[PDB]
């Protein structure tokens, strides 16, 4: 100790507190109820199959619109081609809940990427379409050839 490392701040400045804000994704905003999440192709294996964590949520079709396969690696990418259509599923779960599973499938989907070279693996938001031709937003998870 001693001279080293003693603050010339004050030291009420210094010392960490319990219950300082914490870092999150923070997708949604102040207003919206409920999150979705859109998976598709062999991520529902994990988004949709595993019990622990799809419980809790609505699930419908769903198709998104001007998104195509990565020819290797699980995910979409976008492509703004109005006839590349990506069919799936739309989980939603009330705004809360939602955000501790956004980041829990985060985490899962970029700790060990398969196929680094097809780029970064982001999620975004986009408009999805339901059965009854009705849209709504949901996050998905896509890694762009770039």
């Amino acid at each position: 100790a001693a001279k080293p490392f003693w603050p010339s701040d004050d030291l009420e400045d210094v010392v960490v507190k319990p219950g300082a804000p914490v870092a999150g994704l923070a997708l949604l905003a102040p207003d919206d109820t409920t999150g979705c999440l859109f998976t598709y192709a062999s991520l529902k294996e994990h988004d949709e199959q595993d019990e622990e964590f799809a419980e809790g949520s609505t699930v419908e079709d769903a198709w998104l619109y001007g998104a195509k396969l990565n020819h290797n690696g699980p995910f979409a990418y976008a492509t703004g081609n109005t006839t590349d259509i990506v069919k799936g599923r739309v989980l939603c779960w009330p705004a809360e809940t939602f955000e501790d599973k956004l980041e829990e499938v985060y985490i899962f989907r970029k700790f060990d990427p398969d196929q680094p070279q097809e780029g970064s693996i982001r999620c975004s938001i986009a408009p999805v379409v339901l059965r009854d031709g009705s849209s709504t937003d949901a996050v998905w998870f896509h890694q762009t050839p770039e």
